[PDB]
């Protein structure tokens, strides 16, 4: 019970969490033995969560999610030349 003039506030916040990716190395007979060639570049993703904070009289009441969006990570794939 905040002891002041009632006031409705809507504080919106954006949460961004980086998403880790996996790594895998595969053999490629088509390449010369020892050859290193990246098939897929390793990149981090991001989970975005936008929320709205409802406060009344400088006093937090409740929260509600405005919008979310998840960017998928990019696992890193590297080819290794061989003789098979």
């Amino acid at each position: 019970g905040s002891h002041n003039k009632p006031e409705l506030l809507y504080r919106e916040e954006t949460i961004e969490t980086k998403i880790d990716f996996q790594e895998e190395i595969q053999e490629n007979p088509d390449l010369a033995e020892g050859t290193v060639r990246v098939k897929q570049e390793g990149k981090l993703g991001k989970k975005v969560e936008i929320v709205r904070i409802f406060s009344v009289n400088k006093e937090e009441v409740s929260r509600e999610i405005v919008s979310t969006s998840t960017t998928a990570p990019s696992p890193r794939i590297v080819e290794k030349g061989t003789k098979k």
